[PDB]
Order: C-alpha cells, then sequence, then structure tokens
C-alpha cells in the first residue's frame, strides 16, 4: 500500500497546523564549502571500515535535517554543530544498512573518534553513549518480537518505542552543547526533551517514509496501525495524529523561551526537510536505497 | 482536602485482581542480613548528614522496603549493586520529602558519588551517578515550575511523560542493571525503554495511594488530580482507563525476553505490595512520610 493519494491534502494540513501553532519558520544553516567537506570526509572515514561507499549526494541528503532543524538564533558552538552533522549522517547509514553489515567492533571506535574530536570530555561521553545506545537499538530490534508488539498494539506503545528508535534522544544528547543553555542541557539529559518532540518528529517522518518502509517490510511506522486504503479510517487516524502534535506543541510552549525555540525548530525544521528532500520523494532511489 | 479514601478498599481489590490475572507470579521480599541492613542504614545516614536533618531507622526501613519488595530475587547476581540501590533509593527519597531550602547540591552530590564509587565498578558508577544527579536536579528544578503544571494538568499522556523521570524509574533502572548483569536488561535500562515500559504501572499505583498526602501538601504530581475524585462516576471511569493502561503495558512487557520481563513485572507488582502494606501510605501525615522542613529561625541564637 501507499499514502500517495493523501500527499497533497496531508501536506496542506501539516502546513496549516504549523502556521497556526508554531508560526516562526525554520532556517537553514549555511556551511561553507570547507565546512561541508570536513563533515563529508569525517562521515566517509567513520563508515569506510564497514566496506560500503556513500556518495556525496547521499551525505548531503542526510545532513539536510541538521541544517534545517537546529535553532540558528541560539547556536553558540559550531564544533558541536559539525559533530551533530557527522553523527546524524553516519547513524543514518547504519539505519539504512542490512544488519549483516553492522560491525560494532569497527564502528563504535569511529563514533568515539568523532565525539572526541568535536566535544569536550564530558560532552563527548554523553554524545558517544547516546550514539552507542542508538546503533545498538537499531541492530537488536531488527526482527525482534518486542518491536512487533510495540509497533502493532497502540499509538502509545509505538511512540514509546520511537523515543529511542527515531534517534531523537540521541539528537538531544548530542545537540545540547550547541546551545550551552543549562535548562536545555537538563531536559536533554533526562530525555524529557526527546519525549516532548517524539510525536511531532515521528508522525511527520512516518507519513512521508511510509511508502519506502512498507515496500521494504519495515513495520516501524504508525500509519500501519490504520487501514490506509479506507479513506474514512485514514482521515480519522490522521486527525488523531494532528491532535497529538498540537497538544505536544502547546505544552512545549510552557518551557523556557530558548528551549521551546529549539524544540519547535526541530519539529518544524524536520517537516521542511522531509517534504523537500529527495530521501522522501520516492520509495527507492540512490539516496534512500537499502545498503546491502 | 480532597481524598480517595472512600475508594480504598474497592480499588485495592481491583488492582489485586488485575495482578492475579495478568502477572500471576508474586513478588518476593529480599531478606538482608542484620549486617547488610546496618551497612545500608549507616551509608544512608552518612550521605544525608551534611543536609542537617535526622532520619530515624524506622523512616529508612519504610523507604528501603520498595527495593526489598520490587527487585527480582530469582535473578540477583551482584549484592553490592543491590545494596547500592537500597542506599541510593533511600537517600533520594529523603530529598523527595524535603523542603527545597534543604537542597544543597554542593553537599549532597559528592555523597551520591561516594555511594556509587563504593558499590559499582567505574563505568556503572558513572551511569548510576548521572541518573541520580538527573533525578535530584529534576525534583528540585520542577518544584515551582510552569512546566510541571502544564504536563500534570493537560492529559494523562503529558503527565506520564513527565513521570518517566520524575517518579525515579529511569534512575531505578540505570542503577539496577548491575544487579542482574543481563545484556538485554542493561540495554533497555540505558535507552530508558525499561523505564518507559514500567512508568504507568508504578505511577498509577503510587498516585492512588499517595493522593491524600500529596493533595494535603499542595503537590500536583498525581494523575488523579486530572479527575474529580468526589464524582464517583467520573472517578470510576478514570480509574478504569488507568487499569487499561496498566494491562496494555503488562501485556507488551511479556514480549520481552524472560529475565527482563520477570524484572519489570516484579518491579510493578512488588511496588504494589510494598505500597499497600507500608506505613508510608497508610495515612497522609505520619512520622515516616512527614514533610522534612527547614526551620525559619534555623540560625537563631536560642538554639
Ligand atoms: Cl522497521
Ligand atoms: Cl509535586
Ligand atoms: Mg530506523
Ligand atoms: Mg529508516
Ligand atoms: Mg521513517
Ligand atoms: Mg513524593
Ligand atoms: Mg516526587
Ligand atoms: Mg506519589
Amino acid at each position: 500500500s501507499s499514502v500517495r493519494p493523501y500527499l497533497e491534502e496531508c501536506t496542506r494540513r501539516f502546513q496549516e497546523m504549523f502556521d497556526r501553532h508554531v508560526v516562526t519558520r525554520p532556517t537553514k544553516v549555511e556551511l561553507t564549502d570547507a565546512e561541508l567537506r570536513e563533515v563529508i570526509d569525517d562521515c566517509n572515514a567513520a563508515v569506510a571500515p564497514l566496506g560500503k561507499t556513500v556518495s556525496d549526494e547521499r551525505w548531503i541528503s542526510y545532513v539536510g535535517v541538521v541544517l534545517w532543524s537546529q535553532s540558528p538564533r541560539h547556536i553558540k558552538d559550531m564544533e558541536a554543530f559539525k559533530a551533530v552533522c557527522v553523527l546524524n549522517c553516519v547513524t543514518f547509514v547504519w539505519d539504512d544498512m542490512d544488519p549483516a553489515l553492522h560491525d560494532f567492533g569497527l564502528f563504535l571506535p569511529q563514533l568515539r573518534k568523532i565525539c572526541e574530536k568535536y566535544y569536550g570530555p564530558e560532552d563527548a561521553e554523553v554524545a558517544y553513549e547516546a550514539a552507542r545506545a542508538l546503533v545498538t537499538s537499531d541492530h537488536m530490534f531488527r526482527d525482534s518480537p518486542i518491536k512487533a508488539a510495540l509497533c502493532t498494539t497502540s499509538p502509545e506503545q509505538y511512540f514509546r518505542f520511537r523515543v529511542t528508535d527515531i534517534g531523537v534522544d540521541f539528537w538531544m544528547k548530542m545537540s545540547y552543547p550547541i546551545y550551552r543553555h543549562p535548562e536545555f542541557t537538563e531536559h536533554a539529559k533526562t530525555s524529557l526533551a526527546a519525549r516532548m518532540t517524539t510525536r511531532g518528529l515521528t508522525i511527520v517522518n512516518d507519513f512521508y517514509s511510509y511508502d519506502r518502509e512498507v515496500s521494504l517490510g519495515q513495520i516501524t511506522n504508525c500509519f500501519r496501525l490504520c487501514d490506509v486504503s479506507d479513506e474514512t479510517a485514514f482521515k480519522e487516524f490522521f486527525q488523531a495524529r494532528l491532535d497529538d502534535m498540537i497538544e505536544d506543541i502547546e505544552c512545549i510552549k510552557a518551557f523556557d523561551q530558548l528551549t521551546q525555540d529549539v524544540f519547535l525548530d526541530l519539529i518544524y525544521g524536520n517537516f521542511v526537510w522531509t517534504t523537500s528532500n529527495k530521501r522522501y520523494k520516492t520509495a527507492v532511489n540512490d539516496v534512500n536505497s537499502r545498503i546491502q
């Protein structure tokens, strides 16, 4: 199945929601040519031991989420920003890989190397533990009955799994040094930051990555909880997901001004990147194909 | 001055009937030797001494009973880690019960690190310490926060999201995995999936039995404040929805590997057994659960 017949209307509805509840639009970070090459060279070095090449185009597709979904008004540490570019991208490769290619002995040291290059010692350990936890989770839940149970039971069980699985807990734990903002740092470290933003990131990603995922047998997508071929059921389900995003956004507005800017730029930036990037244009292309 | 007292007997029976149907295996209490209990209590007293308030042996024993009842003794391998959880649980319970004027991070964080370094190896000590630091910092920073109000009053979903950290269950998991030395459990503890799976089962039970105390102290972190407890129909509807939440989580817990699900279910059910037997939840204000207060004239010369 596919959600293509709903693409135009659902995009309009997401956009209407953002226009009313978030208003401020995300802004894209411009890296210099030098900066982008440093990021790509670090990405290539980290995945090369796994034996698969990743094209410059595929790296630029992956990196766009970081470019669009941070909070430029508040950025203090551009070395931390580059780290998030690299770490996001290389864990994206692992997400797209056949688990036969997962080699922890070769990859975990590369993740440590990245963290120690860009962060102070304490932040490096926090970022590295979160990266290690994410790639371990992605690996251990391929073909797991736990994943089946959490993804097929209810939206609540599913989003609970996604706090880690989508990578948002990792994101917050590698991004707080960008801002050096004490309250944001605490919400990152308790994972309240990831929990506040999981549904807004996941409902958007799930809608636009559905066609790819169902074609690959991937079950981690909330729209598989409804019959997408039943337009009535799909619309009621979609509305319930919009309601979840709105409630989260309204509660995010209770956080301090800087933290809420970061959280909302993340959710909205992810929507802008997702709806423009080649990764989500088609189910199988040269930036999203399974790495085998 | 609202209360769930009229519902106490029926709601206890309904929780018990749920456990008898869905969990079955009863929790079992760990017996510590006298020396082990004294080691724990001595470490608890040392850790809280810098904060300046005496804690009786009776109060420590009240706090420690949750660890004695809600771990998984079939699977315990590291009793040093188990003693650490006893101590860490207890001393963070004191912090939970304290007025925030008593909260001295400069004095207390080193004592948390000392406990962790005594009982865990170097990596585990860092994980337990960071989780302890995160919890006590969260408890303090949310005492008067608009964020806590928003999350606690909006919906059950926002509320249980706050409680993953606030009830202390993420801390519990991150300090408890060394007890079991079980790879899968360790991973679920470190992603917090373990905490997320068990939050509702712990929090719904705790909230029902701690409501009367919490309302009397103006504490808003309780899901039963989302309903009008004086309206029997509204209360029973809300209570039923919370039981459904517990049952859905328990059924998905049973998809985890056998040892991990044993530990998660012993935590949820053990907490219920301790909560429904312990003096801490028998009345709203007593000498094991009273607010630990800073005296306004602590500095006065007539002391
Ligand atoms: Cl999947
Ligand atoms: Cl409270
Ligand atoms: Mg994935
Ligand atoms: Mg994927
Ligand atoms: Mg997806
Ligand atoms: Mg309390
Ligand atoms: Mg508390
Ligand atoms: Mg309570």
